[PDB]
């Protein structure tokens, strides 16, 4: 039974013994157990006495306020198996690393507040690539749950992983920096038969790894089961004490990593100008990892950003304010030498972005199975969304307020899919996929100066409004980059007082004929219906099938006399030659409702259109139904179409 | 006793025993006494030693947990049943957490409210020094005339009216911001905020700015607010969490039951959960039983505001955004982007899933209303979004809008067994992509818009109900484009009401699925004269005697098919007939143009014989002996 | 004060009023009592007297414990703590009850014992003992039933059981399970010899008194809280170390699992073993698993039977297990059974390397969806619907050995929206069993796109498939064939497969089909692919598709009544019992309005025949007037 007032006494006393009852009293205060055995000083779960140590007697977590300073922080955390509440305001100087199967948990009023003498790191999780590898015995292709090496190549431990590699291109995207394809995953069986070690793994194969490609795998160093709840790390009034960081939580080769909520802010003073590298998160070859809720401001790169060969990473219900890009997926430059890894099976989900910089959400031009699903971004600097990787698909995502457009590719991308997205007030446009075709599903666009920009591929549904040159802009990214088939169909596009509903862009080829369009709602755009520009010639139409061009003398029925009757009703068409203009005709659907014995075939002719000075009458337009029978008197039924 | 005892000194070594006790330290420096952590001694003060959470059973009284909770930077473990005589008040950086066995009972000798987190509204504006437009990252106030502290919050305000909804009680634009950059230049402060303005804030407005007091980072764990059998003891509460001038307020799963007794008439503003002016705030989880009002109530400018995962059991509405009476002077703010997901209600005694007259960029998203006794979702405000709900059983409607209200948005969602329809947006047009109807009077009621895709069957009148609420409502275009309404043995495929002035020439059909309905496929009311029908392309009206070919001798051929027609006067019925689209096969030099003519219907005495209906195929060539592929349409 | 514990508890005077510790290993405070307690050596200790009770606040710790035993001791009472910090060795169940919280700390572990195969954790409430009748039919949505007064007390807040005779209605229900389900009172009344009972739910069923309609007070495990379960650790396989059943839930309300790991009840890619499911719900209310973790496992990750409601199952990852999920029907053979789920949702769930179906149900069930749902190589189908109307929302299937979605013998119309398939190797999309609604859905890489013999399939976009994109079949001959609409589907020529496969040997009537404004381009004579028919069959409608992208729209200009137009005109006019006899749709506008305007007809329509390619752009049409003298300009545009 020993007590001590403070730390200094208590570590002064020399006569402790190791049954001895001992209690310090005051900030960090608690009891103690002596031992002779040797064991980690970190000043607040072990301190160094005469004969021994103390240690702290304790269940369930430590406490940040037990700790004399940072570096004993650091201390304790650089050991595994480690759960620390951070309960104060902690100063760094230094980086912190955190170990396998750790915890560090923040209280409400608990911070790390990085060093304003040195912008550094704040959080490190940090494994290690392999650093030697062994070759593949044979081939495995794509969905192999299998891997096989020569027996005793390489220790394959049950429940470890494994990294894959091979000289194959990753195939995600356009890959311009040549990123070789690389994959981690966990040992789950083995077995060995005939001189050969089959390795069975928890997920198959995303690519084929074959010999020719100097496919090979090795043991890397992972830093398993890392959560970290609400970290905050810096805190507002920070550009006034020049208190910056550079990465606020740098993972690589983590498995099991998992960020709930917190705040990380200041990297870079409030709105200004970005700062390369400086992400407030970063995730490289990292699995099954996530950031959950974590809000973001004033950073001078990316948000969260997600590089190698990262797999099934999710970001869900993140805010970020004054960011370059809320989330980036990214390639690595090869400047300097080969690179491996491309994100694979990524969700986004349920995240805002305000005033970023740069695109809102973003990938660089690798990157496999990318989703983004309900995310919002406002008043971005560039786009909304921007997808460089193949196929980057959108669920329910709304963009407001870019200043280019709302969602776009870019050179060289193909065919990002857009689903039941939303584009208002975009300057630009709300879909721009002009550069390698898009898929447009039930979309909307208000508010821009194109709804959509595409080159080829669907435009189906949606409904569009407020587009100040046209709806759908059939155009190019350059003049170089291939047209290919466009469908627009079931698309509502009417005239809202503002522009056309399709504009075709002679100047960088582009041939209206490769467009169909069929079931849209064109209503109210009268002759006006078509924007072109750049023909030298007057170009062949898109075929069109039952559009609705009016919505007011549109059907009814008329009665033959010897042959022929003329309908008033807003027929349409026109029949010049002006280069920058389409010929055609409103499709008048007829069916014959009496049944004379003088019942010809049906044919429409003499379609003349009002041209009343100052305003015409498109009420006065009209067409005669002619008989091939000059005795026929039927009734018939007409309808107008475009 | 230990509060009594005469000669504390501050090194003495000090135990409270009571297996809800612990060590505690004497002190001189003032404390705040809460009969738990500090108490008062004779000479000082004996303050309890513990690191992490406090816990309710360290407090000797409820009374002395509301002093606990009345200052910021708390942690309790609730882990007793608690007898509440008075609101507990919980302030920033705090938060409740209850254990398995932990409770709140309220207060038997008073109903009144359980929690309550409020901050305060400012208590001077200032006027903007420069127009604000929606999107603007900066808004600028004269030098010097407020203090904006980075990390803190504004609230601006504008005489411009909320514009989400009709806005019947002309509720004005407020928004609460936070403060991420101050500089000052040129007699002008420049403040940057966290989020952009939603509203354009101008000086002919008299936009105006002001610093709230709120109370941030809130934590509420598995609140257990009152327990079943409640009403046995006549014990009920008013509100059970209100929020006022909150951010980032988080609720996490628990249970609130009981502010009125189960299946009782409701009581007005006993909501369970009330979120007033919050920002960043959410409602996880939680389960609602035998509650007045509404589960969860949103009102004034709420902010990025979610609802998951909640069950509300015999409430009035489970969710409900909500306006402001303006009766005794101005009111200002509607919530903003708000998200209800996964949410559960049963027996509602209102809609729901509700919105009043205002609100901006409210989303549900695969929200489920059982049995409710009016409508499962009811929207009052415009655009709001529906994406993969489902209505079971409402007593009117599944999905409703309500008068004046424009164009609800329905994606996917489901409708079934709801008495009157699936979907009522008959007040201001709707859009009803890929739902499904089954089981009502009507599957969807529409005077404009768009129904596209999706799939109705069981409704006994039609399965699209061309109307209005009331007929001086402007009817306006209808696509009716992709939808599958078959015969079923039930109603109609669509149904056009005369009596309230619907013209079918604004409606348009293509390309659906009305298999089945033979000549009854649309039903007429309160028509004095024969309408012209809508514009019909390549609709399927019936599977069998739809396709064939026919050879032509000396020009003609007459065809058995299922071709169609209505060639009567009746002022509720259409004039009509099949469009039976011909393609030549054979290519003889006699080869005219081709027509339908003599459309004839079999009509069989007990049921007719539509296989022995006919048409003629003829050909502008009296000598044509062309092969005709023939094939038949609505 | 002590050191240890056989000397702490042999102490022979302990009186109530001692100041007690333990240092070192399970230390802490301690006070001494009289009255009887159940010993469980971690926070109850037996000492000469009577007993030592640890004093906390706060959860109790695995660490406090001497053993297994004192653990289950602990936990086999309600409204427990329990934080396992330590690595335990199961030699027996371990029971948890009531309002309680059993949490891991990433180190603590339940290693199963290797000598016996058991169940792990077990919430296990119990049916009702007795029954009384409804005193009046209840019909769906009921919210209130009745029973006559005294026959059963009714407590609110607690649950009652009601059962009928009436069959499970969500599926083909082969085995005859009869309904039931579970339900909370919130509302009691009597009045005229009749108890009104008002529940939180409302019925999905018509319970009626024909069909002997009744009800009991089951006794739930109610409010159960698993905090990352850890069951079992890699390696197990080299210590021969397994288990049956993972955690086991029967008349469970409220439990939630959170994240955790469940390991090794077989050797890694052996054999499935029957019923050794990693979880198991089993009449649970209100119950769910998000994030956990599941590897080599026998028989279900998530096992989810009986009346079990409103069960949810988020963002899973199953590897190495016969089905990640799959909702249950109950064998009948040895007699009656009870209940099908109601209301499930699996969402964000990836299972790898499934033996059966990635996800899966059997013949019953209701409102069962699944939402975003990934598998990867599975040995069967990646999804199978085995109950009426499963949907399924932007769900993907990878490489399945059969199916990537599939139903099955006598299942009606699954619904799969904005749905992913990719190289599986028969189908993306089976539903040719008993109709199915395929919705905007996508399928690449297999056999056939989508195998379907009736319903929808509108929208989608479908590619490298060698057969074809659509195959019109069925399971067996006796299904009936129903109405099938084919609209705005693109299922374009690619060098692979047709657009369209009518399957004539089991009785496919290609005029039950119905084709609107599809994408075929590049198919040319090839769009469709026949096979089992012995006369030329009709076709079915079809109306404004795409077939050529090139020479597909222009103007004529008639001379002497008739003009010669190249274009990609197509059709087949043969009479090849496999074949159909089709020709273009060609739209005719007329653009200039001479006196001598006629009628406007197609004929004439010649196609190229070059060996061995031909050349499409030397097929012509002729556009024909009933008027000898027209010179009209005529636009002309080529649909399918």
């Amino acid at each position: 039974e020993r007590v001590f007032s403070d730390l200094a006494s208590m570590v002064a006393y020399p006569n402790f013994q190791v049954q001895d009852k001992i209690t310090l009293l005051g900030s960090a205060g608690g009891d103690f157990t002596f031992t002779t055995t040797a064991s980690v000083v970190d000043n607040g779960t072990v301190f160094a006495v005469p004969g021994g140590y103390l240690l702290r007697k304790f269940v369930g977590p430590a406490y940040s306020s037990w700790f004399s300073n940072w570096t004993g922080i650091v201390t304790f955390m650089s050991a595994p198996n480690r759960h620390l509440v951070v309960d104060t305001v902690l100063q760094a100087t230094s980086v912190l690393n955190i170990k396998s199967n750790s915890t560090l948990e923040f209280t409400d009023t608990g911070r790390i507040l990085p060093d304003a003498a040195v912008a550094r790191q704040v959080l490190n999780i940090t494994g290690s690539a392999p650093s030697v590898f062994v070759p593949l015995a044979a081939d495995a292709a794509a969905g192999s749950k299998v891997i096989t090496v020569a027996a005793g190549a390489l220790s394959a431990v049950k429940g470890t992983y494994l990294y894959l590699r091979s000289n194959k291109l990753c195939d995600g995207g356009p890959n311009t920096y040549g990123v070789k394809i690389s994959q981690i995953r966990k040992v789950v069986g083995v077995s060995t038969s005939g001189g050969v070690t089959s390795i069975r793994l928890d997920k198959t194969l995303h690519y084929n790894y074959y010999l020719s490609d100097a496919a090979e795998v090795g043991i890397p160093t992972m830093v398993e089961n890392v959560t970290l709840v609400s970290p905050y790390i810096n805190e507002f009034g920070y550009d006034d004490l020049n208190r910056f960081f550079t990465i606020g939580i740098s993972a690589n080769f983590a498995a099991d990593l998992h960020i709930q909520d917190g705040v990380i802010i200041g990297n870079k003073r409030p709105g200004a100008s970005d700062i390369e590298g400086r992400s407030a998160i970063k995730f490289n070859n990292c699995v099954d990892s996530t950031v959950k809720g974590t809000c973001f401001y004033n950073i001078g790169w990316y948000g969260v950003e997600v590089l190698g060969c990262s797999e099934d990473t999710e970001v869900h219900d993140i805010h970020a304010m004054d960011v370059r890009h809320a989330i980036s997926l990214n390639w690595q430059s090869t400047a300097d030498g080969d690179k491996w890894g491309e994100p694979i099976e990524f969700l986004g989900v349920n995240c805002e972005a305000y005033s970023t910089t740069q695109a809102g959400f973003d990938t660089h031009d690798i990157g496999k199975r990318v989703k983004f699903v309900r995310c919002v971004s406002y008043d971005s600097a560039a786009a909304g969304f921007q997808a460089r990787t193949n196929g980057v698909e959108y669920l329910n995502c709304r963009a407001y307020r870019a200043a280019m457009d709302g969602f776009a590719s870019n050179t060289g991308v193909a065919f990002p899919i857009y689903r039941e997205c939303l584009a208002y007030d975009n300057v630009r446009s709300g879909f721009n996929c002009s550069y390698g075709g898009g898929y447009v599903y039930d979309c909307e666009a208000h508010g821009s100066q194109n709804g959509v920009r595409i080159n080829g591929g669907r435009v189906k549904g949606g409904r569009y409004t407020r587009n100040s040159s046209s709806h759908i802009f059939v155009t190019k990214d350059v003049a170089e980059t291939a047209q290919t088939s466009l469908e627009i169909d079931g698309v509502s596009m009417r005239y809202d007082g503002t522009g056309r509903a399709v504009y075709f862009h002679g100047t960088v080829g582009i041939d209206p004929t490769l467009v169909s369009m069929s079931n849209n709602d064109m209503t109210g755009h009268g002759l006006f219906w078509a924007l072109l520009s750049g023909y030298t010639v007057q170009p062949t139409p898109p075929r069109m099938s039952r559009n609705l061009l009016d919505d007011t003398g549109i059907r009814g029925v008329a009665t033959l006399v010897a042959g022929e009757a003329t309908v008033n009703a807003r027929v349409r068409g026109n029949f010049g030659s002006v280069a920058n203009s389409f010929k055609w005709v409103s499709e008048v659907k007829l069916t014959r409702l009496t049944f004379p014995s003088s019942a010809g075939a049906l044919t429409v002719t003499s379609v003349a259109q009002n041209q009343d000075v100052p305003t015409p009458n498109p009420d006065l337009n009209s067409f005669v139904i002619r008989s091939s029978n000059a005795a026929d008197v039927s009734q018939v039924a007409w309808e107008v179409y475009l």
